[PDB]
């Protein structure tokens, strides 16, 4: 049970950043996209050095997650389910100073609607904090299982979506482009190189398990796991001698302002 | 409910000395002194990158909270009851490769007994991440109010202690030379002023309330803790125009290897 590389990296990117954002508000609302569990949630509000006195709105799609943290995060800090994908509830256009949105680790297939999202939720002189996936051997593994003879036929109906800017040559310029073009006013994108070893094979199975695109029956999610589990040791993911995995992936930090 | 300066302090400090150590450890035990809750415990985990497959220690002298995250923080690192101003359980000693000690906001009787203890709970060439308090306006705000013509008689015999280091002038080379004669190789003290803003005197109020040195009656302690607040008017340390108080505090940073 380890989220573990999405809190570090989260983490390590909101201190390196906390200087560069001005509050200089005297109420603030803020959003966080992607909330999941509130252990992100609870560090971003005590290090935020300003009023927010309510109105600390978070979203995820998994509802159980969710109210699992309306039960932990507490009250006077609002929580809700919502999709960024999905069409604007108007009622929150503009209502945000600062928006967070830490990677997913779930595929996207609408970008420039979520950026567009972004753009909309947030008010003027407004700040959005945001990190995504450039390159991430996990959305590689799954893919080449999808192309597997075994289960290529299979999962052929499962769409497989694009990223405009996953896996291109500097997808910093090209979602600087995008975002300037959305209409962001003030736009900072950089690429970080992560590296995450996970030092026994069950911790790099429950992940797996935990992000797994694919909706096999209890009957198969086991058979499906393990051939994972054996593509990854194809793609040297897995090392075979030390039974360790190591991920190599690209983290693309944006700092933007309307 | 927050202990957030705490967390935010323990954060900041962490993610910027993260870089400076170096682990070079296969297997790997690590203690955090003055746990509390395991939001802290649960974040240096996740951002510690070696093995440490088993054998995460933490300690409290508050036994509730302990047992509140022995319930919350899981199993597989384990949790413990211990003071560091009490004699040593020998069973540890210098079996942890990395110790973190984030300030507790109680006043510590003995210091060198605690840093003697820091020393002896250290494998070699072991690391040491420690920070704590040269100037906190809160201790200064009870210290008055034990010495207010009205409590000075009934507080008297409650003990105020000293710290060799709090509110000396350059206390970072004060805390260098005692952790040398405690006999550590590598040390690096340095100082960092802090400021934490409560926007509501009804937070500053549940801090004081749970920070309080004072063992008045539930029928007093609201009482005490009204003086408190008037007291700390007095300092300024609550801006009574703008019913918010600020603290300007000084942080002591302490990395150092034996």
């Amino acid at each position: 049970n380890s989220s573990s590389m999405q809190r570090r990296d989260a983490l390590n990117s909101l201190t390196e950043y906390l200087p560069k954002f001005k509050w200089k508000e005297s109420k603030e609302k803020i959003l966080d996209i992607g909330c999941a569990d509130g252990s992100v949630t609870n560090i971003i509000s005590s290090c935020c050095p300003t009023d927010f006195e309510l109105f600390e709105a978070c979203d995820v799609n998994v509802k159980s997650v969710k109210y699992a943290t309306e039960h932990y995060g507490t009250s006077k800090m609002r929580f809700r389910v919502m999709d960024i994908e999905s069409d604007l509830p108007k009622e929150m256009k503009g209502k945000f100073d600062h928006v967070f949105s830490f990677y997913t680790l779930h595929w996207i297939e609408n970008q420039e609607k979520a950026f567009q999202n972004i753009y909309d939720l947030t008010a003027d002189d407004g700040e959005c904090f945001l990190t995504l996936l450039a390159q991430m051997p996990v959305f590689n593994l799954f893919d080449a299982l999808k192309h597997t003879e075994k289960w290529r036929h299979w999962l052929r109906y499962i769409k497989n979506f694009i990223s405009p800017y996953y896996e291109t040559s500097d997808p910093d310029v090209v979602i600087e482009l995008l975002l300037k073009r959305v209409g962001f006013r003030y736009v900072d994108v950089r690429c970080r190189q992560k590296k995450f070893e996970f030092y026994d094979l069950k911790s790099f199975r429950n992940l797996l398990e935990a992000v797994s695109p694919f909706k096999v029956g209890q009957e198969l999610q086991e058979e499906l796991i393990d051939d994972v589990m054996e593509v990854a040791k194809e793609m040297r993911i897995i090392d075979t001698q030390n039974s360790t995995a190591k991920l190599i992936y690209n983290l693309v930090v944006i700092h933007c302002r309307k």
